[PDB]
């Protein structure tokens, strides 16, 4: 189930010609936007002919033109197949025609040298760990890296990819269009040697795991692009993630979503005690605070939300974005104005004290259930408001010093429970505030000594809500709210 119909260095000239030399009516592939950094281009044939459709994506969604709104490039293509349409009037989408570049995926390494990937097998990987680099001896050529310290009893196996003819081959038998194929084919029929031994292709080896303390080191990497390369890499596993949201997508709760198809995963949403629905997953960090990544109140959902807040034992909430951004509703105003008391069904809410600060609005609130004795507990309301319009912050420091006031809001109250991330879709910047949360727990905790993984983390987080964290600005900015936040700390460690 890899990610094919996704060509990343490709030109929409170079789509044109694919399509019509590679392709049929029906045929589709989708590629960034070389015009609009951050968009995307679906490249459909029809009638002897190639349309390309915008993707716009803004951090909150992917919003195609003349199309809906989507999580993820994966979700968008599995609407429009498994089958619905699109006006400008039908557009078909039948034949995704399949990328041959090897470039952003996990185990390609390109130019590396033999003695490189020996090193990185022998101290990274173990059992099943693979790699695909580039051979130095033979131009245009491959070579396969497999682990199947001083006992022996593990060892590094080399299998050469010839390139003949745009195709990819072991030295016999098949012959691959691509090297995604051959990779997925020995994946599946792992190659045998002469005297046994199994190569089996388990996982590829991890090259995004680093220290904390050497942050510097991988930004100054990145940065010469690097980020670009990593974000495209962690997109490619998207199909991965295309769990059931058969809740979501009930009649009975269609208006309770305010975008149609950016929906919840059910393994993980949020089941309302007595009905059960609501657009919320608690998201829980796997490798202990937890929290609910959700979208913007909607006025008939506003009920909900605080009957989701009092029966998870909810103390803080986190409140991305303003109630209007860019001239379109992002969150309704769920709580009342300061001093006042009002009710939300069988929920009672009282705006005890608003205090302001440069970055954001903190808003004392008491919520509490009618006519029900001592139900009483304080939600206190974190509302940033610096987020810029477009972008993401020039500064991390804003965002840093606001998520450490939540955390120790949140550590100073017994058996809280998850911590409630939201924003428009509840995926874009709600993702990115919970990712750098993570982050930083790890840090804050365990110190600079521990090993972090940037790209690995929002997988992890994706897999329990789709397309959380929606860009490589946002993605770029996760990397440098790290590593200002560990140069806070080593600045703290000097003096004193």
């Amino acid at each position: 189930t890899s990610r094919r119909w996704f060509h990343p260095n490709i030109t929409g000239v170079e789509a044109e010609n694919l399509l019509l030399t590679r392709g049929v009516d029906g045929s589709f592939l989708a590629r960034p936007s070389k015009s609009n950094p951050g968009d995307f281009t679906l490249s459909v044939r029809r009638n002897g002919a190639v349309t390309h459709i915008k993707i716009q994506n803004t951090g909150g969604y992917y919003d195609l033109y003349g199309g809906e709104k989507f999580a993820t490039l994966a979700e968008l293509v599995q609407y429009y197949m498994e089958h619905h349409g699109q006006l400008k009037d039908v557009i078909e989408l039948k034949y995704p025609l399949n990328c041959a570049d090897p470039t952003s995926e996990r185990w390609f390494h390109g130019h590396l040298s033999g003695k490189e990937a020996e090193k990185l097998l022998t101290e990274k990987g173990k059992h099943g760990s693979f790699l695909v680099r580039e051979s130095q001896s033979h131009p245009g050529d491959f070579v396969l890296s497999v682990r199947t310290s001083n006992d022996g009893k593990s060892k590094v196996t080399h299998v050469m990819i010839r390139c003949q003819e745009l195709k990819y081959d072991v030295g016999g038998g098949e012959r691959f269009d691509s090297l995604t194929d051959l990779v997925e084919h020995y994946k599946k029929n792992p190659m045998v040697e002469t005297l046994g031994t199994v190569l089996q292709l388990k996982q590829p080896l991890n090259t995004t795991r680093i220290n904390a303390a050497e942050i510097e080191s991988r930004v100054r990497e990145l940065s010469k692009q690097g980020f670009w390369e990593e974000f495209e890499t962690l997109q490619q596993q998207e199909c991965k993630l295309l769990y059931s949201r058969k809740e979501g997508q009930r009649q009975e709760n269609k208006n309770k979503n305010r975008y149609k198809n950016i929906l919840p995963f059910d393994h993980t949403r949020v089941v309302l005690h007595d009905s059960d629905y609501i657009n919320a997953n608690i998201i829980m960090p796997e490798f202990k605070k937890s929290y609910i990544a959700t979208q913007g109140c909607l006025q008939n959902t506003v009920n909900d939300f605080w009957r989701m807040v009092f029966q998870e034992n909810s103390r803080v909430i986190v409140m991305t974005t303003k109630e209007v951004e860019r001239g379109k509703s992002k969150c309704v105003k769920y709580w009342p104005d300061e001093y006042a008391l009002k009710e939300y069904g069988v929920m009672r809410v009282r705006n005890v004290k608003e205090s302001a600060a440069h970055d954001y609005t903190l808003r004392e609130l008491k919520l509490s259930k009618v006519g029900q004795g001592n139900t009483e507990r304080t939600v206190w309301q974190y509302h940033f408001r610096t987020w810029p319009d477009h972008g993401v912050p020039s500064d991390p420091g804003g965002v840093l010093d606001f998520l450490e006031e939540v955390h120790h809001k949140q550590e100073s109250i017994m058996d809280a429970g998850p911590v409630v991330v939201h924003c428009s879709a509840g995926i874009g910047r709600t993702g990115t505030f919970i990712v750098i949360d993570i982050l930083i727990d790890i840090i804050r905790e365990k110190g600079v000594d521990c090993d972090i993984d940037v790209p690995k983390t929002i997988q992890m987080v994706r897999s329990q809500r789709s397309g959380m964290v929606q860009t490589e600005a946002q993605y770029r900015f996760i990397y440098m709210a790290v590593q200002h936040y560990i140069e806070t700390l080593q600045r703290r460690i000097e003096e004193e």
